């Protein structure tokens, strides 16, 4: 609800289906802690990661396994993963969805922030 | 319903609301006939453009204006328009989606054809 | 060096080499008038398209022949064509480079301007 | 020669200059190791990172800090920094371009991969 995550695929034109993504909050020592995980639906869109009390302020990075989306299509892909840090702030809007638009050897992302 | 056009703000992470958005059919002459047309929505999205029946195999061309969106925040932007130009193939899926994330010096589109 | 064209394959991880390019020209009745066209080099660059004295104040419009290249590596593409529209040159002349960024259902274009 | 980093702004539609490139390693522990930090330069290129001899195997991080461009810039971003993470050199060694065209809520990556 307060953060969604949707997944595009730009060799197909489609949504990227069953993509694994994994959601981390920056603890007090540095250290990156999980947080929610799971696996885009067939809009490409992964849901229900987190509720309003749990998603405080604070620095969050979304790791997107597009290595693994590529290799199950048997396309040989640069990057690891699409890594998206940000920090979730008050202030703004309540509603993050982080985009990503991926190719084998690029990627866009963007985030919609909204009320 | 067969056709849907969606923008995206890339300077102030939100939809691009009010963005003026003109459909053309490329005619026999080789000349751009007006289709369709109307502004995006509060979510960026503009819906309703056609039927199925109307909507035709034949190459499109999606003019998005972006030069008087990024007037109308007080930003001074680099393109006139963007411009998506495509062909509608009925072999393949049978909703398209056009979506373009928008900068004052870029734009990236990308199609999202489905059933 | 008044006009550069680059562009990327997104999927390759490689410049994007023999790529055609034509610019247009509105004309005073609205028309696109040819201005100038060239293809990409091995670098996935377009450069000698004008001269200073040629690139007038206007509107251009670069159209880059995305399905041409596409199809010549053998790829089904969505898009005809990636179009960049825009005026230039009307507070003096400017250097313009137009970056586009391919994929077979996607593009992203930019542009880098400079003051000589 | 072997790693180049090269960032763009498409707000301003020009170089990203002054930006803070931090590349790191993966250790056989599976912690990143610094490897390599640099600036770009006037022309948005960060060169001179690391030489054909250091650069072996690895699982390599280029992180582009793109939050205190943008604040530099006195901009309130979103991102707290553009990341790249991949395998290099594990066929052999290559040359690897990092380019980021970067936006205040979103950014886009590519790479140029060739080799010798
Ligand atoms: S909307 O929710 O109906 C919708 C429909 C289709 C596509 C989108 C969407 N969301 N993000 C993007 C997008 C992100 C990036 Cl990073 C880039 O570069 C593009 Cl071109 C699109 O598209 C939303
Ligand atoms: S080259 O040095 O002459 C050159 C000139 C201008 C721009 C480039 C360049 N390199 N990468 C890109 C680029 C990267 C991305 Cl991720 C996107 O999305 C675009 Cl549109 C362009 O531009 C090189």
């Amino acid at each position: 609800c307060p953060l969604m995550v949707k997944v595009l695929d730009a060799v197909r034109g489609s949504p990227a289906i069953n993509v694994a993504v994994h959601v981390f909050r920056k603890a007090a020592d540095d250290t990156w802690e999980p947080f929610a995980s799971g696996k885009t639906s067939e809009s490409g869109e992964l849901h229900g990661l987190t509720t309003e009390e749990e998603f405080v302020e604070g620095i969050y990075k979304v790791e997107i396994d597009t290595k693994s989306y590529w290799k199950a299509l048997g396309i040989s892909p640069f990057h690891e993963h699409a890594e998206v840090v940000f920090t979730a702030n008050d202030s703004g809007p309540r509603r993050y969805t982080i985009a990503a638009l991926l190719s084998p050897y690029s990627y866009s992302t963007t985030a919609v922030v909204t009320n």
